[PDB]
């Protein structure tokens, strides 16, 4: 792929973060505390899950950037309405405002209703993902493999403004404690 160019700088926004998150200083990186954080609550936080949303607000043109998820065992990374629903629980689906894809229990799956295998042979280190507003496509690529497609979604009824979208998962196991990052341009 040759959508490198269109590389945005992406941070983390604190304040729709689940209460347990910890955000680097830079709203770089973010990994699942061990406790709750010490923070007020607050509408536009994810209540159910250890999800957060960037800060950045993309309502036209074309968007690309990378995360790495080196040594996680469960993750979910895309890009979302700003109105998705916070509290309660819900499924990731565009119906409900959610273009992701993520690992679960060692298979990579595309947050489609119902969900949609993936079939990579080298699993990623960095993730790349792209949005084509005007086109309607979410794209998803294995930096790890250079660059090699994970999967598309296609005639995306966005239906509002989309924030860059994070799940860095529980950490039942006492393995999956490692930090989303979002890489340097
Ligand atoms: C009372 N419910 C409502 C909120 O979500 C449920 C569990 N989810 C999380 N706990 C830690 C961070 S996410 C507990």
């Amino acid at each position: 792929h040759h959508h490198h160019h269109h590389m945005v700088h992406i941070t983390l926004d604190r304040n729709t973060a689940n209460s347990w998150l910890i955000i680097s200083k830079d709203r770089r990186q973010v990994r699942m505390g061990d406790t709750h954080q010490n923070v007020s609550d607050n509408k536009e936080r994810f209540s159910n899950y250890p999800m957060v949303l960037g800060a950045q607000r993309f309502s036209s043109g074309k968007m690309y950037w990378e995360v790495d998820v080196t040594q996680k065992e469960a993750w979910d990374l895309g890009v979302c309405r700003d109105s998705v629903q916070r509290k309660g629980q819900f499924s990731l689906s565009p119906e409900n405002g959610f273009w992701t894809i993520w690992l679960w229990q060692d298979s990579y799956e595309a947050g489609t209703s119902p969900q949609t295998t993936l079939h990579i042979q080298v699993p990623p280190c960095q993730i790349g993902i792209f949005v084509d507003y005007e086109a309607g496509v979410v794209s998803f690529y294995n930096i790890t493999d250079h660059g090699s497609l994970i999967y598309t979604f296609s005639e995306c009824v966005f239906a509002g403004p989309l924030r860059p979208f994070f799940n860095v998962g529980f950490n039942y196991s006492g393995g999956n404690a490692a930090p989303l990052k979002l890489c340097p341009l």
